[PDB]
């Protein structure tokens, strides 16, 4: 694959799902070998995992006094499209939330590519690695191309199930919505969190029964928002992945030290 | 008590609880013997139980074509402080819901008041009466002061309590807001309602937590809530009513079929 960028300037705009802050993106152009990197208020913060400062509830960035949150889902949709350079320019403390999921930052991006001068330097997994926690488990081996399943054990309805993403059905985990059990609500409240979420950009789940009036868009949209978020921290590595990975109930926590063993041993 | 009245056109606005659409109010001023009455569209809606239209998550009015939904916090607000003669204009479908209690309309509509000349002509309730249904019930009698009780047996935390409304004793309900079980989300959204619902204005009771990061204002916020609501149904008897009511899990419904005894009895 070449190094792509955008063909000009595009821009989103609405509130953070936490901070319930207006806020805007300016993806911009730049030239080869400049990698993904944030920027707000005169600092530049590369998308990488070097500068993640918190992972509760979301992944956020930092840097030089300097604090973006919630960048997965935009960073999923670039390692999906293989963006390889931009600066993505941030008014505001968060990533707009839109409608939860990564369609309109998809659909965008994706007729705008500009592929450049450069083949891509993927990260590559070399040798197979397991990282654990409170039972919580992810699993990475070599692979030729990036294969994301995510399984989740859920205390509600939704069961036991699982979902497999591999090149290519990059449409089928674009549009799963961002969710959260009734019962995690009032924690996220408390803790000053969620004050942008609304039905309109997360699925509330109860214990056997959706709040959301337009019900699931899939029957498991659950675990593959679990996969489009796996693969937006995954792209903290630094550049395109090529791996197979299985995660078992992770969360954008241990997905950041899955990401921080990998580059350590490589 | 003399009849009432605004000393100036009062307006607010915000979106409607119920159908998500932004709408405004503007209170004008009338002459004596005028009535509540509101407007839209060219049509004049009266205050009153023969324009009732429907009653389910809400008291709606409805005339020659013309609907307004959730009236009960702006009439009770004003059966509260006694305006008599005023024309509630109407931009939208429903009364904006605000904070969710009557507190923004009686702070504005309090330091407004103009007293007319001429007497109240208060119903007066004049013998006992029961109005029972499905285990709900409400009780009214003869009082020269309004009182108003409201006894509530939850099934979550709240469990079995009740509150008491005197004549004077305004202000220990008007900051109370409306409330809803989690367990009842779900419905209010499937039949097209509760559009406008948010945690800013609607208290979400679980089976024992309370999602609101705000916490309740009163242990008893609900049945306080319960009789603001009553005493707003009650107003549409066609003026300010001077009566002992007692209910037992009454809701919109029970108070308009009570509301209709008393004037067909009279
Ligand atoms: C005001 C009414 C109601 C609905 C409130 C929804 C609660 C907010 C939940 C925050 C969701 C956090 C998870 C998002 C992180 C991600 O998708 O990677
Ligand atoms: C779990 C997340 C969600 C919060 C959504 C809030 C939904 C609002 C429900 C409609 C309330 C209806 C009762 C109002 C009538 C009254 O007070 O008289
Ligand atoms: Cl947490
Ligand atoms: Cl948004
Ligand atoms: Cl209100
Ligand atoms: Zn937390
Ligand atoms: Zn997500
Ligand atoms: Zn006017
Ligand atoms: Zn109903
Ligand atoms: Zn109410």
């Amino acid at each position: 694959g070449l190094e792509k960028t955008v063909k000009e300037k595009l821009s989103f705009e609405g509130v953070g799902i936490h901070t319930g802050e207006y806020s805007k993106l300016i993806i911009h152009p730049e030239k080869e070998g400049t990698g993904i990197r944030f920027f707000k208020n005169g600092v530049y913060i590369p998308a990488r995992h070097e500068f993640v400062v918190h992972t509760n509830h979301s992944t956020d960035l930092g840097f030089k006094g300097q604090r973006i949150k919630t960048v997965e889902h935009i960073l999923s949709v670039l390692h999906l499209l293989e963006i390889t350079n931009v600066t993505i320019e941030v008014i505001g403390n968060e990533i707009p939330i839109l409608d939860g999921s990564g369609w309109e930052f998809y659909e965008a991006i994706r007729k705008n590519i500009l592929n450049q001068n450069r083949e891509i330097d993927y990260f590559v997994v070399e040798e197979p690695i397991i990282v654990e926690d409170e039972g919580r488990l992810i699993k990475a081996e070599p692979s030729d191309t990036l294969e994301v399943t995510y399984e989740g054990e859920f205390k509600n309805f939704l069961g036991r199930q699982k979902f497999t993403f591999v090149e290519g059905n990059e449409e089928e985990i674009v549009l799963a919505r961002t969710f959260a059990f009734d019962w995690e609500i009032e924690h996220i409240k408390k803790v000053g969190l969620g004050k942008g979420g609304s039905l309109k950009n997360t699925l509330v789940l109860g214990k056997d029964k959706v709040y959301n009036p337009e019900g699931l868009r899939y029957e498991n949209e659950p675990v593959r928002h679990k996969v489009f978020d796996l693969i937006g921290d995954l792209y903290l590595l630094g550049s395109p992945v090529k791996g197979k990975f299985y995660s078992f109930r992770g969360g954008h926590s241990l997905n950041v030290k899955l990401v921080k063993e990998l580059a350590k041993k490589q």
